[PDB]
């Protein structure tokens, strides 16, 4: 293809209900969407950054600026463009994985739509639906939590993931296990809230049989997780630390992880995400798909990715309505705790202009 | 996709000159070809087995049999078929990687052709041509060899690989280094010729400065290799032992390999091959594409594969004329020592029937 | 004590000569400076980012935005501020080490001035002057390289570092060793230009007796460096990878590094920089001070830093004029191949108003 | 600054109640104080030695002697003295850390006061008050023990530390736990009283959930600690062994310690103490401030030190009265289980002459 230009768009989508992690509470979702334009057709990409750099150093304004000033321009300069070529084309620019992932996604959507191929096909999907878990936030009360959990449980959600923080760990856990039982698929997510010195507190979770504890320590603390792994029973799962397939291999070699959460944007794109998957598989490390409160746009692509062979645990691929009353694309609906893998070319989804325009705050053309 | 049937051909190409390995001399290459027939169109597969079981336990007739009786039927019995799904579908059958790979290859070719996608595209190529080296055999003499080598050098080949075996090691090497120089990309191939106890002998080449020594010991002797890596200077490269991406991870993790030779059929297909590439890449292990003296069909796929990012060493992607007087597809022509990546859909190449029929020794339709 | 605000200023300074590294060629320096205002007085910080994210993910516009919209506001919202408290106060924001380091730098300078203490004193200096090396970029020709190097050597620089990259490694090294001898302190810097697959080429540098080879591989590839180290004789030195004292400890443990290049901005500030020095020291790992073509402001803080006990190798603390014809503060002049550690309060230096104003491209006041 | 001279003063302070450890019983505290004099003003240093070489090889008379004849003389001989320079200036003298630490302290107090800077600012304090534990000696009776423990807990101490010794370990612990509950922060200290062979005995404490076991083995036995760590669940904490930042690094590397007690004099100074803290922090090793029964002078410096970021466990920084009915400075008074970090320049405290005079035994001036 020849890249004609990219339309960058800001979107704000209110949450159905505040979402609280160890890094804060969220009531609305500010996101960056990209529309790639080829003489041929368009492709959509979604950025996973939030407003401020709270999960990672990347943020909405930042991603926009880099895409705008550096990444888009570099691609426009390239004679012939391929989703695979994006990487090499943007290599001179250090970091900015989410931004890069979003652009590559857009490019890929367009490229595939053109070959009349689905994300699923390109990625190597082996199934037509995927089991979905849900990410439950930090509550104000336990009872509050319990209703919530129970709720999702009825919706048909397959696995329950609890955001934890110091002062919101063992109890909430103890509570769900007690009330909900021992056969619920249960795991926690610290979003880097702890330190090695908190091992004992976390060891206190040993007894509840969680599938895993996600990113207990800071992003950069790989060896620390390996140490931690040696002090707790709960399996370590890394998210933030997994910025690439190499990052994955290193962590695995170091004993710092047993399960990996794959978030495509975090790693710089769905192509790299695929690499992550294969690398983990090759080491006997199960993976699962992480979520960044995406629109049906990222949701679609993620569902496709989650259908890969090593995605052996339910991922954070909930239905549209878990967050949004109204999605910009046709909604994702939970059918028996699963989601259907899209069938059209590219993402298999596209925004409903009407809806999109309704949530668009800014727009800019880059050619 | 829906598999209509497979047609199996036996073909017999007459080698320009006999090619002597650590397992036996070669005058005519007997190959097994596959024509997968679908709704839409067809695809071609190429088996890398040989007449009999000397590089591996797989051979032309066993391959035919397994395919005919186990593999093909399994796919035929499927509803939707994708090259990715091939693996899962055949998983109950233990081993037979070359056979599976060939089958997968035929399917993929047909799938890509249907999406108007090239192999290269699908595989994530980023380069348009690839540097080619040549595999030099066991000579009966020195000058003989020194001549050939010198010969290949002339035509544009960028790297020289030298078949070795007890009694054909250090000397031959000594001679070429001597005669042709030191700034020549040179490396050897023992085809399991040695043993740990042979270490001291293989230590003998330290001096020369070879890019690597390939498969010095048995397929199964990984530890031996790592040990061996310990007792020599020349970087270990594995071929035979690398039967999969997991195999690679393991060998790497054990320090048994520094560079990996990728042979798509040996690992079960281009898809697994791509993963081997990705695995190696995540561990900083350079890869190069291994050759099985194929037609323009395996050659085209190899070339595409060889154009991936981590193929940082020239492959056994020698021109059509290196082995074959008359290929059954447009031939491959060196040019600046490179081979151009095929731009057409699927393999981007197809057999010229007369040519093909001239060589066919048998066929079978399987429906 | 309590932050009054911070002035963000953009500055553009022409290099006396274009500087080329594996990531490109620079003919001008675009910097971000900070003037922090406190009741006790003002302090100056210098950010080490460049125009685009080529050495790292951080860049001028990015740093300015984050400072402006997150970091400054956060310090302004505090009741009390100390350079030390800067880190915890800004910890909720991931990364942006360069930006944070510049901000902590400005606070620390104001703070130190208020106590009439110099950065050197604060950091634990033990020496009054420091041996200086020079960082030489990639040339068009060798002869060209040979001259430049010859000139520096003449100026009295104690060590030569050569920027390298694929296609500009062994030769240039050979050439210089050839021409200037084996007694000269010589080292190279790839700025991540290589990969593990390149070991053999790198192993070719073995014979030159280099002090070290700096950041051959990518920033995130620590294990590869440990592996590389096993493959080559030249000592590995890391720059880009060392983003903190913990990063240094980890690389050290993993045997990925033998010598550490310390860059205050890269690690998030002078305070963290001291910690890295200390951690290295505790592990028997020598350190040296890196440079980012700073104005006299960062140069001064660097000189102070580089006077610390474990900085046992000449650093990238060249005289002002190696890059700038006209520096914005009193210039740093080499004497006997050394630079004197500054003696006044804070940085011990300050910009000359007219000089600064002349290179200033933009300025903004960030107050509550 | 230039050092004019130093006044070395012997002081003896009676304890509110005798203090028994594995190396003995303390009824009266014999200290050494330093009053540094510089052209500008003075600074006070406190040495942690005791009368005899029972905790370490250093003792009051030895300290005074080395200071008089070697240390002080070396500082007087320098033209420019800075706290930082004390080290390099005293480097030729092997050992004598506590004595060097005392001198550094006095110099640093003068130096900081000159700049009107507190020890806390200099050290890098992040907090204004610190949570306090208390060290409880060996009792004759368990009941005597519970009484004492309940008293301290009643005063608001945040943590209980018990001196243990063969014949006084499990029982004492079992009892406090029984009596006071599982929620109390409880740890123990052997002051090197056991041997590797005593492992089964120590393992007997595992059930009790102690925070740590402090210095179970002899000072020089690092490897032994590493081994012991293997046989017991209680986390190992080192005191005696940690004579410096490098020692901490080494011990950490050898797996001999999980938590480090930092004692400024032990390591040769508050400056070195800061380095230890930093080294530990970089390795994820929590630290806490150790106590030596100091006067308000050392108490003051310790409280400032303990307010550093990686002091994430309560230290042996009890209220003045825990030992002394009448301290020589303004007293430290426990508040909400905490002590406030001093705000003045240097120590932020000074001796009350009148008081100081009463407890002074000897005094000399070194000029
Ligand atoms: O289900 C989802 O899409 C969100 C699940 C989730 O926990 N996402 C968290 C995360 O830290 O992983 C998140 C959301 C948005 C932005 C950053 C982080
Ligand atoms: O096919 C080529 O271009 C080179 C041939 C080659 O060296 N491969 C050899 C091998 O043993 O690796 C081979 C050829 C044919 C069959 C088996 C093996
Ligand atoms: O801060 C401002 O008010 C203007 C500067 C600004 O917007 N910086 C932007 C930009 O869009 O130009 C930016 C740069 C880098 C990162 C994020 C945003
Ligand atoms: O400042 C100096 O004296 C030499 C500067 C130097 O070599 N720094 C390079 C580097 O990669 O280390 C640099 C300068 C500016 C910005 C980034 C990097
Ligand atoms: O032993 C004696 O009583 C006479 C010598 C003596 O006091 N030794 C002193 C000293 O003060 O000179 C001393 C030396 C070494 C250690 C402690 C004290
Ligand atoms: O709280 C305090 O100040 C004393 C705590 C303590 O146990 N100190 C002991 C020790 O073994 O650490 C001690 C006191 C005085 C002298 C030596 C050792």
């Amino acid at each position: 293809m020849k890249l004609s230009g990219v339309e960058l768009r800001r979107v704000q989508m209110p949450l159905v209900a505040p979402f609280r992690t160890s890094f804060g509470t969220q009531s609305v979702r500010e996101l960056l969407l990209l529309r790639a334009v080829t003489p041929a057709g368009e492709g959509w990409g979604e950025c996973v950054t939030m407003a401020g750099p709270l999960y990672s150093s990347e943020y909405n304004d930042g991603a926009e600026h880099v895409l705008r000033h550096y990444l888009i321009p570099a691609l426009l300069a390239a004679e012939d463009i391929t989703a695979a070529k994006v990487t090499p084309l943007l290599a001179k620019f250090k970091g900015h994985r989410m931004a890069k992932g979003a652009l590559e996604m857009a490019v890929l959507d367009a490229e595939l739509r053109a070959h009349e191929r689905s994300f699923a096909a390109e990625l190597g999907s082996v199934r037509d639906s995927v089991p979905c878990g849900v990410s439950v936030g930090i509550m104000d009360t336990i009872p509050q939590l319990l209703d919530v959990v129970g709720g999702y449980l009825d919706e048909g959600y397959v696995r329950i993931k609890l955001k934890i923080e110091p002062g919101w760990d063992v109890e909430p856990v103890r509570a769900v296990r007690e009330r909900f039982g021992d056969d619920v698929l249960l795991q926690v997510d610290a979003n880097t809230a702890y330190t090695l010195g908190d091992a004992p507190q976390l060891a206190r979770l040993d007894p509840f049989g969680l599938l895993l504890i996600e990113q207990p320590l800071e992003e950069e603390d790989v060896l620390g997780h390996a140490e931690l792994a040696r002090r707790i029973q709960t399996p370590i799962c890394l998210d933030e630390s997994i910025v690439s397939a190499r990052a994955a291999a290193d962590a695995i070699k170091l004993g710092a992880v047993q399960i990996v959460n794959i978030k495509p944007g975090r790693v710089g794109g769905y192509l790299e995400a695929r690499r992550v998957h294969d690398v983990c598989a090759a080491h006997g490390i199960p993976v699962w798909c992480g979520g960044m409160i995406e629109t049906g746009l990222g949701r679609a692509a993620n569902v496709a990715l989650a259908s890969l062979p090593n995605f052996t645990l339910p991922g954070d691929t909930s239905a549209s309505d878990r967050f949004y009353k109204t999605d910009i694309t046709e909604p994702f609906v939970l059918s028996g705790g699963h989601l259907p893998v899209p069938t059209g070319p590219g993402l298999g989804v596209a925004p409903i202009p009407e809806l999109l325009d309704e949530v668009t705050t800014a727009k800019v053309w880059i050619g």
